[PDB]
């Protein structure tokens, strides 16, 4: 009746302003902020709980915050990664076109608890009640959720130190843990800190590096200091797979996944150093010899990484290797690590090769071809047929993963001549009953 007779009646009040422009207008931005918070509290929670353990007493007065934190902060963040991965992992590429853009301020404060949550779990696995694998789970995936290349190109200075010390600390840790192998090859904190190294240390970093992968983005990552660190840790997970220890050989396997993850992650050539001096964008190349000078840094690559062979001479023995058929129990070191490593840097280079670029020639930096993957993945084929009946195991099941995107970039074309080989190794063993690719 008041419509009829025309008085029209609205809401009382019609909007006086809009949140959109703010920062915190996203609640994922507002819950990580406090989350950030929570896990400073908690932060300077486990220095109090370090500065009381080596006092006598281990009671703790925050016992009822540390079962929070691991019951709900941890997991929470994991389920919420999970579950919005596609959301941090918005590059301006616009996925799910509907919407879903993490803001730079989002990411580059994901990274900062990135990289507070590993000094968290930095040595507190005995501390952590069988939960450490939980705090593994959860950096694992946040590495997966990782977005850190927007945020260095464009940061704030405190997330930039903090993305750098998240590499930094695990590179002393790693580097002080090979010394400490060698000198105390006799059989505590220690021993401690050894658990935690191989428990944690080697997985998160491979995950951050498959992740670097398959982004394939990330050669802006790799910058200054950042190419010591890599080398520091390409030499040393290097030296832990071509050492052999009674200690090691439990832990074999993860290394070399770790060290496949970081050949593919690091984006110069690593093994390519005969004619790397035709690469321009090498940020060895690029920090110029005046930094050289400036920075610890031995002015010459060959003594930069002199223990790591040249690429033509690894795979003549690897060649020569094969051709004798060896038994894997003999000496594991090659079939176990070398193999993934060279599947991992063709696989990175293929396309970074001359061959797929014919253009910028005598600038071109790492030099690979059809043949050499041919040549390299006939001696793989060869050495799983001279260890079919031999040992088994499942190391030729796992470098047959890490050697499926070189048989999807080989092509079946070429790989004709070679389906016989395929079926036989797996036919004429009739007896056994492994199976394998």
């Amino acid at each position: 009746f008041l419509q009829i007779n025309g008085y029209a009646v609205s809401r009382g009040f019609k909007d006086l302003e809009l949140d959109t422009p703010s920062i915190e207008k996203r609640f994922a931005y507002s819950f990580l902020q406090q989350l950030i918070r929570y896990v400073d509290e908690a932060h300077q929670y486990i220095l109090e709980f370090d500065g009381g353990s080596r006092g006598k007493g281990e009671h703790f007065p925050y016992e009822q915050e540390i079962k929070f934190f691991a019951k709900v902060v941890l997991p929470l963040i994991d389920q919420y990664f999970k579950n919005h991965r596609l959301y941090f992992l918005s590059a301006a590429s616009r996925p799910l076109c509907s919407g879903g853009h993490a803001s730079n301020k989002e990411k580059e404060m994901v990274t900062s608890l990135f990289c507070k949550l590993g000094v968290l779990v930095r040595h507190r696995i005995s501390l952590f009640g069988n939960d450490a694998t939980s705090i593994v789970n959860c950096l694992h995936i946040l590495g997966q959720t990782l977005d850190a290349r927007t945020v260095m190109k464009t940061g704030l200075e405190s997330v930039k130190s903090a993305l750098r010390a998240f590499l930094d600390n695990a590179a002393e840790d790693l580097e002080k843990t090979m010394e400490n192998l060698k000198q105390g090859q006799f059989t505590k904190g220690v021993t401690q800190i050894i658990n935690y190294t191989t428990v944690a240390l080697l997985p998160m970093l491979s995950s951050l590096f498959e992740h670097i992968g398959q982004h394939q983005f990330g050669e802006d990552l790799i910058l200054e200091d950042v190419q010591v660190s890599c080398y520091r840790i390409l030499t040393s997970l290097y030296a832990l797979g071509t050492s052999k220890s009674i200690y090691v050989e439990r832990q074999r396997s993860a290394l070399g996944e770790c060290l496949a993850a970081f050949a593919g992650a690091f984006p110069v050539a690593f093994l390519e150093t005969h004619l790397d001096k035709h690469n321009i964008y090498s940020i060895y190349n690029t920090k110029s010899s005046r930094e050289r000078a400036a920075l610890s840094l031995p002015t010459n690559v060959e003594d930069v990484c002199p223990n790591i062979p040249s690429l033509e001479k690894l795979m003549e023995e690897i060649v020569e290797l094969a051709e004798s058929g060896i038994r894997y129990t003999q000496m594991p070191h090659v079939m176990e690590v070398i193999l993934p490593m060279l599947c991992s840097y063709m696989s990175r280079w293929w396309e970074h090769g001359p061959e797929n670029n014919p253009e910028r020639a005598e600038m071109c930096c790492t030099a690979l071809n059809s043949e050499h993957m041919n040549t390299l993945l006939g001696n793989i084929l060869k050495i799983i047929y001279n260890n079919l009946g031999i040992d088994e195991g499942a190391w030729m099941k796992r470098l047959a993963v890490f050697s499926q995107p070189i048989i999807n970039k080989v092509k079946p074309q070429l790989l004709k001549t070679h389906f016989l080989p395929l079926m036989e190794k797996l036919k004429k063993k009739a007896a056994t009953v492994v199976s394998e690719e």
